[PDB]
């Protein structure tokens, strides 16, 4: 990651086996995510502890936690700098059960009844 646009925020996911990872992300992505990213392949739909913990996925902004998966621009992060992250996981497994259970999250899907 070298020279970090303003539409960017280099972040450094420091994991708690004490491994740092560094990528360049977008302010809008959310650190708990990532943080399943930088571990290895991409989160697929929460991993969480397998008989369900949610707080078990938390970012701390060094020193302070301050959500579960509150995003880097909610943080407070100029865009073009470097910012370092402490995250921390708990329990979770690597892909919960590989469903990539998601919403649709896209005009276009979701049929809805209609009447009229």
């Amino acid at each position: 990651s070298s020279n970090v646009p303003a539409d960017m925020i280099n972040l450094r996911l420091i994991l708690v086996s004490g491994k740092t990872k560094e990528f360049l992300f977008s302010p809008n992505d959310s650190a708990s995510d990532i943080a399943k990213h930088v571990y290895d392949n991409w989160p697929m739909d929460w991993e969480e502890e397998q008989v369900s913990s949610p707080n078990i996925l938390r970012l701390i902004y060094q020193g302070r936690f301050l959500h579960g998966n509150v995003t880097l621009g909610a943080l407070k992060l100029p865009f073009g700098k470097t910012t370092v992250m402490h995250l921390v996981a708990r329990e979770t497994l690597p892909e919960p059960n590989s469903q990539g259970q998601r919403n649709r999250e896209k005009t276009g899907e979701s049929n809805c009844c209609v009447i009229l």
